[PDB]
């Protein structure tokens, strides 16, 4: 698939928990690299960008790129604290995706949620149906305290393009578990 993907990380205070090894935040950070590489390896022209949804206010950390070093440099020193703003994040991500240079690229969001969603369900469904209308696919990696997101994904989904990957606390590594999910890398040949 030829697509531009905005990867949204949760850097809220909820992510300072050691119930995922070594913390939720750091668990997520390793998973981002895997998702990145999946996209970059899918098509030579695929690009990824990086946003936060926590610390009170979603931020674009990296515009669309194939250089993972830009993600790592932008995350260095990043605050992990404050509230998550899920709906604001997926709206800002859609605005960012409009600025993609290569507009032949399909549009996708991959978002991590490790915190309570601030939107209520009626709001979540409006968000989802608006994405679907906008031809924006979305995958959500849900961790921590684990239904509303299943309804969201069902409302956004078109042609089996959207996924909810829900991973409880465990001894195993989040990146490995997500790699073993529908949105993981798979194999080559």
């Amino acid at each position: 698939v030829l697509e531009a993907t905005m990867i949204l990380i949760d850097n809220s205070e909820w992510m300072i928990n050691g119930d995922y090894i070594p913390t939720r935040f750091e668990a997520q950070k390793d998973t981002v690299h895997m998702i990145f590489n999946q996209k970059i390896n899918d098509n030579p022209e695929n690009m990824c960008g990086l946003m936060t949804i926590g610390d009170n206010s979603p931020q674009v950390l990296s515009t669309l790129t194939r250089d993972y070093g830009k993600f790592l440099s932008a995350m260095h020193d990043l605050p992990v604290r404050g509230n998550a703003k899920f709906g604001d994040g997926i709206q800002i991500a859609q605005l960012a995706l409009k600025h993609r240079e290569n507009k032949i690229q399909r549009q996708r969001i991959v978002a991590f949620v490790g915190s309570p969603i601030v939107e209520d369900e009626k709001n979540l469904i409006r968000l989802a149906k608006r994405m679907k209308k906008n031809n924006v696919a979305i995958d959500i990696i849900h961790i921590g305290e684990l239904s509303a997101l299943q309804h969201f994904i069902d409302a956004a989904n078109s042609s089996d393009s959207c996924h909810l990957v829900s991973i409880p606390p465990s001894p195993q590594l989040l990146s490995d578990l997500v790699n073993q999910s529908p949105i993981g890398q798979g194999v080559v040949a």
